[PDB]
């Protein structure tokens, strides 16, 4: 008959390795068959060809073969698409497409403690900003600390999202300390810390 552009499927927010491919979806109904344009924060996005980089499928999906994020190209924002005919045009959800990242300096690293057994030890670590969220794990002497876990009184536990606190300081708790975090795009290390038990 004459129905008016529906949009079946909305495209979803998505975070992408740089460089790796993505793709932002859009399914569209309608009769006449909608024409889908794209749009990227508020500005359309110049595709369907041409000597770019961004291409538009048959089923109006956007796709990125290579995300890109550096000084030329910055695939990073949010997108949208819109579909027209005759009788009229839809809009679809407001999508966030970004490419993860990994700052590289910590906030925090641990400095070097001395402390006198039975008494408490804390070693800082703030790890650096990234997105997807950065993982923090500590490593003493070559050998991961697994207590990865959380919510029981027990003796080494992380505290304040990234610090080592270490209850009742025994002997055997010298060594050297370092924290790592890590997500998509890579690894960060902290420098070794020594714990003296004086």
């Amino acid at each position: 008959q004459y129905q008016s552009p529906r949009i079946i499927e909305h495209p979803t927010d998505l975070v992408v390795k740089k460089n790796e491919p993505a793709t932002l979806n859009c399914k569209v109904e309608g009769k006449p068959e909608p024409t889908i344009e794209w749009f990227k924060d508020g500005e359309p996005v110049s595709t369907n060809e041409k000597k770019s980089h961004r291409v538009q499928f048959k089923d109006g999906a956007l796709f990125f073969y290579r995300t890109m994020q550096g000084k030329k190209e910055q695939d990073g924002g949010e997108y949208w698409c819109v579909a027209k005919n005759r009788v009229g045009q839809a809009v679809s959800r407001h999508a966030s497409l970004q490419i993860a990242v990994l700052r590289d300096d910590f906030r925090v690293e641990p400095k070097d403690t001395r402390v006198a057994k039975g008494e408490t030890a804390l070693l800082e670590c703030g790890p650096p900003k990234g997105i997807p969220e950065p993982t923090l794990i500590w490593i003493k002497d070559g050998v991961p600390l697994d207590d990865l876990k959380a919510m029981a009184s027990s003796r080494v536990r992380i505290v304040d999202g990234g610090n080592l606190l270490i209850s009742n300081v025994e002997p055997i708790d010298e060594g050297n300390y370092k924290c790592i975090a890590q997500n998509l795009v890579g690894t960060r290390e902290s420098s070794y810390a020594k714990l003296i038990v004086q």
